[PDB]
This record gives C-alpha cells, sequence and structure tokens, in this order.
C-alpha cells in the first residue's frame, strides 16, 4: 500500500540523452531507431492493489505492462524483442530487468524533483530520458 505513489500519474517525455546510442547497444535496427528515437511518449503509470501498470503511448508504438513486484513476466517490447523481465522497488527506485537471448538490459525510473528519471543501460552504454507531468 501506498509504495509507488510518486510514480503514479501521467507523464510526458522532455529530454533524451544517447538514447541512439542505447538502442544500437540493444540490437534495435536502423529504422526502427530512427522512427523510435523520434517518439515523445507519454508514460501512463497507475497502481491497483499490489499491480503496477505501465503504458507507454507514442505515435511509434502504445504498449503496456502490468506486473507484481519481484515477479517475473514475459513481454514483447517496443522494439519486438521477446524478453523475460522483473521489476523490483530498490530504495526508491523501480529497477526493470529484461533478459533475452543471454542479453540483460536494466532501466530504472526514480523521481527527481517534479521529473520522472528514466535510466536504461546496456553494457557501458547508457541513456536518460526525461519525464514530466502531462
Ligand atoms: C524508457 N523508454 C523505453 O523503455 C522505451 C521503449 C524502448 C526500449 C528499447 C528500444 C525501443 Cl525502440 C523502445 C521508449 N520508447 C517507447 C516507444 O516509443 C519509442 C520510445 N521510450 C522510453 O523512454
Amino acid at each position: 500500500s501506498h509504495m509507488c505513489d510518486a510514480f503514479v500519474g501521467t507523464w510526458k517525455l522532455v529530454s533524451s540523452e544517447n538514447f541512439d546510442d542505447y538502442m544500437k547497444e540493444v540490437g534495435v535496427g536502423f529504422a526502427t531507431r530512427k522512427v523510435a528515437g523520434m517518439a515523445k511518449p507519454n508514460m501512463i503509470i497507475s497502481v491497483n492493489g499490489d499491480v503496477i501498470t505501465i503504458k507507454s503511448e507514442s505515435t511509434f508504438k502504445n504498449t503496456e505492462i502490468s506486473f507484481i513486484l519481484g515477479q517475473e513476466f514475459d513481454e514483447v517490447t517496443a522494439d519486438d524483442r521477446k524478453v523475460k523481465s522483473t521489476i523490483t522497488l530498490d530504495g526508491g527506485v523501480l529497477v526493470h530487468v529484461q533478459k533475452w537471448d543471454g542479453k540483460s538490459t536494466t532501466i530504472k525510473r526514480k523521481r527527481e524533483d517534479d521529473k520522472l528519471v528514466v535510466e536504461c543501460v546496456m553494457k557501458g552504454v547508457t541513456s536518460t530520458r526525461v519525464y514530466e507531468r502531462a
């Protein structure tokens, strides 16, 4: 109860850094990188009991995940990877690990001032995606 309150809401992308390089490291192909890199998603986060839902809506792709913290689930990512994901809360940060084909990437979401800051890491490459309230 009240675990993720400060995440709940409707958020819009305001800045991005190094996302194309992150996508390259993940294995995303040229055309998907270009179209996906243009997107300005909204991220809609809600909680109902133990179930957290994160929706992403953009002109590129609309996706939605629902999950319970610590409980693995199957996810098809916007770039069409079929991954096994687990999301946990670590010191106030939502930590989302995706595993596929012997690879792994981690997406961290944290509240910083009035922003929701998303850090995506694949090996040595980090992208930072900043969202603000819609
Ligand atoms: C944190 N984050 C994110 O995880 C994705 C999904 C994603 C991950 C890896 C490769 C790709 Cl192509 C897309 C994202 N996209 C949502 C769909 O429209 C394009 C932007 N924006 C983000 O801020």
